[PDB]
């Protein structure tokens, strides 16, 4: 029984749209993702339910057309949790801090990418 608790962050001035594509590699949802708002923090939450085995997968999200993110998730059976948040389009840029042990939280913050100086 490890768990992955899942905040979404949506800063991106759009609506998050879930993709059909969205996977669990192991484990089942408890709460499973949906849409998120634009300014919406939304929480899903997932559970490992089997011998050795543990939670993990990638949420999908569209930007209105325009673009796509990948949030990956893994809380393995023995072993440091690994996360990643990736955007296909360089406008969008996801800030990723998600937690070690076992019942796990990971917050994807999902925003505008900045310029930087010089």
């Amino acid at each position: 029984a490890r768990e992955v608790h899942i905040d979404v962050n949506n800063k991106t001035g759009h609506t998050l749209q879930l993709e059909d594509k969205t996977k669990l590699d192991g484990g089942r949802w408890r709460t499973s993702p949906t849409n998120v708002a634009n300014d919406q923090i939304k929480t899903f939450v997932a559970e490992s339910n089997g011998f050795m085995t543990g939670t993990e997968g990638t949420i999908y999200y569209s930007i209105n057309g325009e673009a796509e993110i990948s949030l990956y998730f893994d809380n393995p059976f023995a072993g440091s949790n690994k996360y990643d948040g990736h955007s296909n389009k360089s406008q969008y840029e996801i800030i990723t801090q998600g937690g070690s042990g076992n019942q796990s939280h990971v917050t994807y913050t999902i925003q505008t990418t900045s310029s930087r100086y010089g």
